[PDB]
């Protein structure tokens, strides 16, 4: 029903406003933030990434909750793959010199993610407690990769995120990913990988322990992009004639998965399940479906319908590549266990079944 479906995203549409104030809110927390830190000799040339749902335009719900990105640029690194695991690496320096200004964060040849997240937030720590003029407090330590956690106003939520910004050639592991060719060209994919590739601190788990110095990769900019840029034709959504319904689709899975995981909060079988999950299952059915007809308006229903068939295949058969880094498995049995899957696959397939009585 593309008619109930459009419904459900414009009563979606009413939150922007406030998902705009808030992000504003934390906007002016952010800039000041950066100023600051540019001030750390080691941190000297950071910037802001604008990525993420809000600037992909499709975040919705969450109005109190927000994630930025921190970029830093490193000139010249050697990367070493942890493992076959195509995603982590660790993360050394090609010249001698010591020009470097992380010199201090290196453990070995190799660079530290735990002293470097160290200085982050006692920095940010440090800096968040001189100013008054905004109420802004520090979260707890929990997560790994999003480390900083920031309380604005007591009321909005930012997860602060560090990223290494690299201007060389993507990893081997990059190679037969981005199949974008045939939907957005083979020149486009020439000049999207001749961009920087970025690197967040996270630990990966081959058993009973955890390896604390790895780095995993992370193309959040070529998401943006990619997202913002979304037709094979190049006027594509610019007039009435050429609207497509890629966007909503992808905020009718989000905006899905959202419900169920909210449903079901308190018995944690969703927990490990995220949007980037949607979102790469969505990237895939866009390459399987390259053609701007394949996505019109007046289709909304069944393009959706291709989507939720897409994704739950990914679910019954625990196989979901990333987008960049096709050897990876998001949903590999050791990441997430095969009774949630289950669990998601049955409620996802009720709700299919029962005309989505979750979009009300
Ligand atoms: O870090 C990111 O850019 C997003 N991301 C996630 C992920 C899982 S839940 C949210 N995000 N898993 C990844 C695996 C490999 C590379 C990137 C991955
Ligand atoms: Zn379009």
């Amino acid at each position: 029903g593309a008619s109930k479906l459009r419904a459900v995203l414009e009563k979606l549409k009413l939150s922007r406003d406030d998902i705009s104030t808030a992000a504003g809110m934390v906007k002016g927390v952010v800039d000041h933030l950066l100023l600051r830190l540019k001030c750390d000799s080691a941190f000297r040339g950071v910037g802001l990434l604008n990525t993420g749902s809000y600037y992909e335009h499709v975040k919705i719900s969450a109005p109190n909750e927000f994630d930025v990105m921190f970029k830093l640029e490193v000139p010249r690194i050697q990367l070493e793959e942890y493992s076959n695991t195509r995603a982590y690496y660790f993360v050394k320096f090609k010249r001698n010199p010591k020009e470097n200004p992380l010199s201090q964060f290196l453990e070995g040849e190799i660079l530290s993610a735990s002293k470097m997240l160290s200085k982050f937030r006692k920095i940010i720590k440090e800096e968040i407690n001189d100013i008054k003029d905004t109420d802004v407090i520090m979260k707890r330590k929990r997560g790994g990769s999003p480390a900083v956690t920031l309380l604005i106003s007591e009321k909005i939520s930012v997860d602060i995120t560090l990223a290494l910004e690299s201007k060389s050639s993507w990893p081997a592991s990059t190679q037969e990913g981005l199949r974008i060719q045939n939907w957005l060209s083979a020149k486009v994919r020439k000049q999207l990988r001749l961009k920087p590739f970025y690197l967040v601190p996270k630990h990966a788990k081959e058993g009973n322990g955890f390896q604390e110095e790895t780095w995993r990769l992370s193309f959040s900019h070529i998401e943006k992009e990619i997202l913002n840029n979304h037709g094979k034709s190049k006027t594509c959504c610019e007039n009435k004639e050429e609207k497509c319904c890629r966007k909503d689709c992808l905020k009718l899975m989000k905006y899905l998965l959202e419900q169920l995981k909210e449903r079901f909060k308190d018995k944690k079988h969703l927990d490990k399940f995220s949007s980037y999950h949607v979102k790469t299952a969505f990237f895939h059915v866009c390459t399987q479906n390259p053609q701007d007809s394949q996505w019109d308006r007046k289709d909304l229903g069944l393009c959706f319908d291709n989507c939720v068939t897409y994704f739950l295949q990914c679910l019954r058969t625990e196989k979901l590549e990333n987008y960049f880094i096709p050897e990876f498995n998001l949903f590999s049995s050791n990441l997430i266990d095969k009774r949630s899957k289950e669990f998601l696959t049955k409620q996802i397939e009720y709700e299919r079944n029962n005309e989505f009585p979750v979009f009300d």
